[PDB]
């Protein structure tokens, strides 16, 4: 009956740790008794482990004595289970080995299930032991040979086997890469073992054939750990690498055959034998290409010239149609460009050149319009990773790029794309190539692309014609002479500035046309080319935006007016309209684009003289007036941007920007938190930013209003959420800091906050809610309590009648302290807050003490205390990641040319 089950294990979910004891009564209940072990190792460092003896002296007697087959295999379960946790001694003392691996493990019923445990004891890593290691893997080599041969065709028999033989080939899959992982270097130093060793490596070998992808995983975890060992060895031969050399180059050539999708490939071929682009992406795909490309980078350092002989002879097979297919061709080309840093840059020219050609040769000779597409992906896909050989080749640099320019005319779905995604990588990381005179050329090659920028993009849809337009934005930022780049950049938005001409132009004699869709359409595509040009070239761009930012401004207004009379004429509910979207993305990308230009801009005072005055004018009011769902957040990211850049300039302004957007929004946010996400986000950047460069203006804003952006900033650290709550408390702290540099304001507020300010961020803590951040509020309470102690408040707290500060601030934390925890006596707080302020000059022995008391008083509640010490697992776990990339980061390949800085 399933219902005592269930019952015993709620009654183990009682807090069986703080108070075996049922199995010490064990006597056909035997396999109830294992069934109940292991519902409780389900449910479960030292919890009483001595206690476990005698899980595993019943299980020994058991399996021992028991002719049952049921109850042997439960019992073999329940002693999986708990092989991580019975002292080391049982298992390898208590002749456990032996029994199991040879009664059982050659039993097919028992087979999976004494594998597993196998598998757990060679998990198990312990300097001692080392022969009793020795002896589980040199006996069960030869026992596991016996079954399953080393000739068997492993990849047919998991193909057609049934659920059990595939069952065992994944166990011993896991067995061998377990054991090797853990004590591979205990049998490498035994000569006689070495014949073992190569039919372990060959059985490694056969499994990787499997075509199941957790197969494959499993084996590539092994392949990655003995390719990272050997590389850190050294990166004559060393010793350990001579006995693996044979069994290296087999390794590396299945590595290259089964080499995994890149997530810079956008065209796949479909199961059905037809290519079309891709639509379906998961998270394992770019786990398996990262290790896919560690273990073949790291094989490549280990011997360049089996890598380069091995992927030219393929290529060359591929060429003379010998094996032609698509797959080989795109796993040949995807393990092709994963290396590409791995090699010299001597022995890349050769290899890039030879392939290269190969390919353009291949390119032009297959007809089919599938088969180009094929082709194409993995000519854009290797010359895009190897912007190193183009720099140093002029002329396969001009090849590459006319060869992208063709692509982009091709009536396929993925091939544009991926031309204008390489053209961007091309170009972003081979930019001075570009504005240069060449010594074949008679112009920079920049020039023969505007001239002929109209027939490029004559094919392109929006969205890759404003690829192509940030691609040769890049080009033309990397034009130091600023005579000449001005040239080029009114070269350069040509197109859209006519269209943005002849488009003004209509609007100026007939407002109405604003309303049509497609001059609607037009204008958001101008702004998103707008807004890509400017990420792209950067501050120089003050030109075109000085040129259309008048008329910019005039249509956001316009658009703005007419929204707001749609919207107030039927409703909100038209805010759901196309045209009405539309609409709004004008606006949208009208505060992107100048939110862009003035993050790059590094001159405050002609932004602050031209550009701020009329974007106040134009937005303020607009987003004051209008009803929450038709309000942009764009508008307070832009005033965030702009803050942080202009500073002090912009001081005088902030009055007016609080008086139009704060308490809109304020009201906006905090009544429930999913309605307005964004706006929350870009609200609290910007009260950070004024916080931090323009707190002057704090002073200036009625009374009434600081004590609004007081209560929102309390209601940000009070917040469930950790992220806002976080930027709570930094700007807490910011604005205690400021504050205390103005003599009547910091008396003032002082008065005013000091006391709410201690209550809220107490109540916090003691309500432990926030654990997360525990570090800011005992730096925030340490800070508050050095400027009680010190006497930078002039002024008593207290305001029935004068008394010293320390007095009334300890007795007040003392009652505070004693509300929030009844239990606790006036002797255990009184000492605790006495220590609390002595204290207040040393912010780790300040936390130290707080979490101290918390975790005293949680104990005496009995909760759990795990979730006190957050900070320190997830700064460990910080840490770790962090040594993990900057040991990658020592090995050429690894990451991408696009990704390590340059």
């Amino acid at each position: 009956i399933g219902k005592l089950n269930m019952i015993l294990v709620q009654i183990l979910k009682q807090e069986w740790p703080k108070h075996i004891s049922d199995i010490v009564g064990a006597s056909s209940l035997c396999q109830n008794n294992m069934v109940i072990l292991k519902l409780l190792s389900e449910e479960v460092k030292d919890s009483m482990c001595n206690e476990f003896s005698q899980i595993f002296q019943l299980c020994q007697f058991v399996m021992e004595n028991s002719q049952n087959a049921p109850l042997v295999h439960a019992t073999l379960e329940t002693l999986l289970r708990f092989l991580n946790w019975i002292p080391l001694g049982y298992i390898f003392e208590t002749k456990l080995i032996s029994t199991l691996i040879y009664k059982f493990l050659n039993v097919p019923m028992f087979r999976n299930v004494s594998l597993k445990c196998l598998t757990e004891i060679a998990g198990v890593s312990v300097s001692q032991y080392e022969e009793q290691f020795v002896t589980l893997f040199t006996l069960t080599m030869m026992q596991l040979k016996q079954m399953l041969p080393l000739n068997t065709n492993i990849r047919l028999a998991y193909s057609n086997g049934k659920d059990d033989e595939q069952n065992f080939i994944q166990n011993l899959s896991l067995f061998l890469c377990t054991f090797l992982k853990e004590h591979d270097q205990l049998i490498e130093k035994r000569l006689n073992l070495r014949e073992t060793l190569m039919e372990a490596l060959h059985y490694m070998l056969l499994v990787s054939e499997v075509e199941e992808t957790e197969i494959f995983k499993i084996c590539l975890e092994y392949w990655n750990h003995l390719a990272a060992e050997l590389y850190r060895e050294s990166p004559d031969v060393p010793p350990r690498r001579q006995l693996y050399l044979p069994m290296l180059f087999k390794v590396r050539l299945l590595m290259v055959s089964r080499m995994a999708k890149p997530e810079e490939v956008l065209v796949v071929e479909n199961d059905q034998g037809e290519v079309v682009r891709e639509f379906m992406k998961d998270t394992d795909s770019i786990n398996l290409y990262k290790n896919m490309r560690e273990t073949l980078v790291y094989l490549t350092h280990l011997d360049y010239v089996d890598t380069e002989r091995i992927m030219t002879e393929k290529l060359h097979n591929q060429v003379n149609g010998t094996e032609w297919s698509w797959k080989n061709l795109n796993t040949l080309c995807w393990a092709i460009g994963s290396i590409s840093g791995a090699m010299h840059e001597e022995d890349e020219k050769r290899f890039l050149v030879t392939v290269i050609k190969d390919l353009l040769g291949l390119c032009e000779q297959k007809r089919g319009k599938d088969n180009k597409a094929i082709i194409a992906s993995n000519i854009m896909y290797i010359v895009g990773q190897y912007p190193r050989f183009l720099r140093a080749h002029w002329k396969f640099l001009k090849t590459v790029v006319n060869k992208l320019f063709e692509f982009m005319h091709e009536t396929h779905d993925g091939v544009q794309d991926m031309a204008c995604d390489t053209f961007i990588k091309i170009a972003q990381k081979c930019r001075r190539h570009f504005v240069q005179v060449q010594v074949g050329e008679v112009m920079p090659f920049i020039d023969e692309i505007l001239n002929n920028i109209n027939t490029i993009i004559c094919d392109l849809q929006p969205q890759q014609v404003h690829t192509f337009y940030e691609a040769v934005g890049y080009m033309i930022g990397a034009q130091t002479d600023q005579t000449v780049q001005e040239h080029l950049i009114e070269k350069y938005m040509l197109l859209p500035n006519q269209v943005w001409d002849s488009i003004i132009q209509q609007a100026t004699k007939n407002v109405d046309i604003l309303k049509d869709p497609e001059t609607v359409k037009q204008l958001g595509s101008i702004l998103k080319t707008n807004v890509r040009a400017c990420k792209a070239v950067g501050h120089p761009f003050v030109i075109q935006l000085g040129r259309i930012y008048l008329d910019m401004l005039n249509v956001y207004k316009c658009l703005s007016e007419n929204i707001s009379a749609a919207i107030q004429a039927n409703g909100e509910m038209v805010t759901k309209q196309p045209l009405i979207r539309s609409m709004r993305t004008v606006k949208r990308e009208t505060l992107k684009l100048i939110s862009g230009w003035v993050s790059r801009s590094n001159d405050p005072q002609m932004v602050a003289e031209n550009f701020v005055p009329p974007l106040l004018d134009a937005v303020l009011i607009d987003y004051q007036r209008n009803v929450p769902a038709a309000r942009e957040p764009e508008v307070l990211s832009t005033m965030a941007i702009i803050v942080n850049k202009l500073g002090g300039h912009i001081t005088a302004e902030i009055p007016q920007i609080f008086d139009a957007v704060f308490e809109c929004t304020l009201n906006m946010i905090n009544k429930d938190f999913e309605e307005y996400p964004e706006h929350r986000t870009n609200f609290f950047l910007l009260l950070q930013a004024v916080n931090s460069h323009c707190f002057p203006a704090f002073l200036a804003i009625p009374p009434t209003q600081f004590k609004l952006v007081l209560d929102s900033i309390i209601w940000a650290f009070k917040h469930t959420m950790r992220n806002v709550a976080d930027t709570g408390l930094q700007i807490l702290f910011t604005l205690l800091q400021n504050v205390a540099q103005e003599e009547a304001a910091a008396q003032s507020f002082y008065q005013t906050y000091f006391c709410d300010i201690l209550q809220h961020i107490f109540s916090v803590v003691t309500d432990t809610s926030h654990t997360a951040g525990l570090t800011m509020h005992a730096s925030i309470l340490a800070y508050m309590f050095n400027l009680v102690e010190e006497g930078k408040i002039s002024t008593s707290l207290n305001p029935g009648n004068p008394v010293n500060n320390q007095i009334f601030l300890q007795e007040y934390v003392a009652n505070l302290l004693k509300s929030a925890f009844p239990h606790l006596q006036d002797a255990q707080v009184k000492l605790f807050v006495t220590g609390l302020f002595s204290l207040n000059q040393d912010i780790p022995a300040f936390k130290e003490h707080l979490r101290d008391f918390l975790v005293q008083i949680k104990e005496f509640a009995g909760e759990d205390t795990s979730d006190l010490f957050l900070e320190e697992r997830e700064i460990a776990l910080r840490q770790a990641d962090e040594e993990k990339h900057k040991r990658q980061m020592s090995v050429p390949g690894i990451f991408n040319p696009h990704e390590i800085p340059e």
